[PDB]
């Protein structure tokens, strides 16, 4: 039957098929290819936490008598996921990539959890050590944002680092989202990281931090190699923005609420100007 | 039987199933009348999203045969849908809303859909062309969150347009949730508009923006008509606050970390007080 | 059968599953206790929510003749889940945590509900009544993110006076997750409490907020007691970041995008230095 | 692109999206209305099970304090499925079946459980002291699939006295499909009415059962009023098969595999021929 | 820690974990094959139905305007699953089976699928006509089993015709779960066929079923070629059952409750002997 | 407000929640007691399966590497699992079930999985050899419903020996549904047992079955020690009734459709009287 609505319906389902404009910029993505999916993305994100902090995302209750056997099953999971995942990468953006290209790198990847671990596990101590408000290593892996966004990123990085494409952008999103922290997959970060709180946190393509930094919530590292470089033990409070050619001096601290385009000297401390 | 807790949990039932004061000021809605459902919001968004970048949201596969199928289908799914959040809409805040009403409503939306995507195809090129980091339209409309809220925008101003209470509200606040990017539905906004990073992004009811405007994150424009006025090619950058009756000019450039709260005459640039 | 990648990952999980040193400061958690569950977690506040806004999170449609049967069955799934995760606080971090504690607090918790009830009014009539884009009591505890984060809060911390470890800061990190707001369990807050917008805001482990305060997008209660104290009719703008031992006079304003490290006199106003 | 398959597939389609013939007898269904989802009616039937037997289906956990908060929420459950559920029935097979008249008759059906339990409540207990293998009423609810296809038939049966088509031999066919006991809507069933085992039972659309009356596994009252008539305490075994206008006396037996054409006296037995 | 079950637990592991012997005669399944999923399967074969059936499977709701698109959508749909599940059987059962292989045989199934809604269209107005229990061709298709049964059959009939092995036996099986009808894949079915009620039916592997056909719950058609052979017109009743190299002449007539093992000559009659 | 049905629902209610005669013979069941749960016991049986026949129900792909892995966690899940149902089952039908006690009755019954394997072995061996339709061990295992009948009654059987109440016939009546066999969980069955097809198939609780029996589908062994004793090599064909205290010798035959209450003698055969 024919209904007032009916015609509108089919009229707008006739526009919206057509479109040889809206065929974009769009380069052709070749039929039968998979493509990137957030779920699956999802799901490996979390694998990879349980396989690195095992029996903490690992395992509902603990048992010491089935850690090993959750990393044997997890580790298999993740493999045939990102397989996957790294092949719908590579047909996105000779060279038609087949499974076999993709699961080796996805074993590369998996081969590279333990040094994944040592790493995280600096962070999680920055994240403790310099929080009075922390109590526990547990409770950090455990509901800590910084920690979900930091081990996104260096997982992220990773693959990046790899040669896996857009993947490692779709999984620091990922974070993004959840931590409201954003880290772009191709930032360089040492070891003893750690963001408090977060939430507006942006770390610019071409960053370059050192070992022992500590970022507040809100604070930009971006511009407009133009990214800031921040040496070790560096902390920015609070919303400060550094953009640029700038290098922020090791020991230094960079105070909240202000725009930072010139270097700062090691050691310094920079305040905003006086209020009344 | 009766154990220690007992006695407590019946006598908070008693107390939580009563309040003659807690009737508060809510207005009295009709029994029978069904109460907007973040769940189906979310369904409906997401459809919008598959219907308007037909293949990227519309199919986990690449398959140029069934573009036109899936469009279809998911129009129907999404005017089944928004025709009932719709009638909730109607009903919370003669005319005791008919599902005809609302019906109506709803196919008046979708034929709305081919003109969205031609905007929302503005702003994804001025995602890309302004983003070195960006590489790929398809990474942008995939992952990049602005593009998320900008679309969730586009989407519920329309049905602001239309007429449609409470639910425009409701998908720009979850836009906001998902992507730490605020605007109101009342806002105005031009072509080819972007968002960069966005999260801690606030944009009052009353905002007018004109076309290829950037905005950073942290950026607020609001108050407290009585919203800013941004004319075309503005910038403004991280963590800027813009309030009350101010025009920034055509042009012009907003630094970060600053309080506005004058106009900004066109072409110039405004930036923070220096620090020492 | 052995392919390229096969001795890569066996290879991958015996060094994950192994560690004397990953072993970390990790104390010892007995075999046998269940862990906190993010899952579980989410279920808890969400019906803690049904019950103190009965009928808005307590069914999907409006009647009037079934209010109480779903307060009552609400409050017992809630007792039930609630029980279960004090037990994994007390469990994480004599003493080996029995039901028998952990269901006692649990129906504690339930009873405090009416009061939770009426504290979180106001902050809903604090959120309608200075918020001239607030069109309804219903839209604003239906959909507004700061009241979800506020209720998160007071859930918290009460569940931090009755002395459960863990699950208060987990249950408030989640709220900082759906919107971008981080409230420490630990903070004090009045009634008639309202954040505007909210991404960004960072309230510490030691704050105390009067009555009637209203904060918004950015700002930051923190600190490097020593949190600050913000008296009541309160109002801190955009971006705004208070440190250390500051007390903020009642019916002071702070403006948006300042460092403030010093007392602000109540009833005055202070904001950033001109730009040019 | 065209693969080997892609002609296949696009000429399959054409096929099958057209058929003048294949339009069948069947009549025309109305566009916009609801079709019966077994998806629906399983949540139907299982709400009525946890109506009938209380704490049974009705909750995971026993709770006394709880029993009457779960028959709330459970009707109204209930009434809002079965609602729609009628109308769709009305609508397959001046009356173009308004929701209005659909709910009176899912309120009127809801106002018979009362008696339904009282009812079924006959059949639990013949079920239980006629079985020595039962030992528990508890058991018999719990898992026995014969009082699963008479829960089924008597709730379909009252809803084919009301007049509601279709729905009651999807009910049926549900039980079915779950106990392999086949029972028509439209069968005349007494109290304490029992069947033993069960898979492969068929009773037919114009059957007339007594009281007090067991059937065993594969026993078959069928035809070709036709079908047959067992007055009270009547017990029929294995696999045996009574067809047409015949009736079997009170307190008579009939022995298992036989077939039977002819009445059968009150307290007589009738047995298969010996075998050698 | 050490419980009194945690060495009887790690003990049964071990246990678990070798058997050298439970290799048994299983041939080895070389590693990376995917394995039958019967959640796809079921999935695949809901499709089938819902292409064969449009608007019965293939949509929730009435639209004609719709039913194209959705037949396009789940043909896709379809084809990707019934690519996999035909790749698992050729690998289960030079040849390491490739998707290619899979792929053209599944698209050579679909392809079949007007033919199979052709021969199923005679089924169901076997159904009809001879049932005066029916009362519609929807209610048919709609809930009977024996449709069921039959489709998964004419299903797997052809996939086994087509040569993929294993598949076509673990659709029939589930036809025989969900129904209680169990026909072997490479029985041989005439049009018009008909199973009333069905429970219990059994069609062994070489059995051949001429045209208009209809046989009854408990039925056996099978052996210990070898299975047999019913002509056109017959009509076999509840539980017999026919077994070896017998032919049941058309137009014949089977009693129920006897065990057939000699011919049937056309257009007779044969009954179980009288019972006294 | 009041519309036709809300005091037809209401009034209802009220009739359900009560009943002081409906309180029935049942007898009563502690509050805080868990009841049975058809979901978990279902995980139950899975987890069983898939540790019985490691990679059939163990993992979707082929992965010797992974085997002991899966064992290692199915293991441990099942034990969380049958732990809580067991101590449903005690507390059912001093002693106030605690977990303590049925968390070692649970991994008792786990030590018994090496055992059961064994035997589950040489059922599927009688099934394979007698089933020239069968052409696989792995295919018998994937999808026959015999071998799921079969392997839920032996881990019944298993729980009952252990003295768990409840519980068996829950598992078992589960097979029932899901296959049309009913074997009671106190059934005795020797090894290579074996049932063709099935439905149907009654085996009473307290039958003695001996080895290499062969069942066919509509097969009753009851009643009305009083169930009958099938000793070695024995067959019984489609239909067939055995009831009392009736032995079937060893290497006897015993037809289809016949209602056998006299003993058969060994390698004897018995059929049904001939028709005409």
């Amino acid at each position: 039957t024919t209904f007032n609505y009916t015609n509108i319906l089919t009229q707008a389902v006739d526009e919206l098929s057509e479109s040889q404009s809206y065929k974009g910029l769009f380069h052709q993505h070749k039929d039968g290819d998979p493509l990137p999916s957030a779920k699956s993305l999802y799901k490996i994100v979390e694998l990879a936490r349980a396989i690195i902090f095992p029996g903490y995302f690992g395992n509902s209750t603990v048992n010491s008598h089935t850690i090993n056997y959750h990393i044997g099953v997890n580790v298999e999971t993740l493999f045939g996921l990102l397989t996957e995942q790294i092949l719908a990468g590579l047909c996105f953006g000779d060279n038609e990539p087949c499974r076999e290209t993709a699961s080796l790198l996805a074993a590369r990847f998996i081969s590279k959890l333990p040094e994944l671990r040592r790493i995280l596990a600096t962070d999680v101590e920055a994240a403790y050590y310099g929080d009075p408000a922390a109590t526990c290593f547990g409770e950090i892996i455990s509901c800590y944002p910084a920690i979900r966004a930091i081990s996104n990123y260096r997982i992220a990085h990773e693959l990046l680092i790899l040669g896996v494409p857009l993947i490692p952008r779709f999984i620091t999103e990922m974070a993004h989202s959840e931590t409201g922290i954003d880290i772009h997959p191709g930032a360089q970060i040492g070891h003893h990281f750690t963001i408090d709180h977060g939430t507006g946190v942006v770390i610019g393509a071409t960053s370059i931090i050192g070992n022992n930094v500590k970022l507040y919530q809100g604070v930009t590292l971006g511009a407009k190699p133009r990214h800031p470089i921040l040496e070790d033990d560096v902390i920015v409070y609070s919303n400060a923005t550094i953009l640029g050619r700038v290098t922020i001096g090791k020991g230094a601290t960079v105070g909240g609420n202000i725009w930072v385009t010139e270097n700062v000297p090691a050691g310094s401390r920079i305040v905003q100007r006086k209020n009344k």
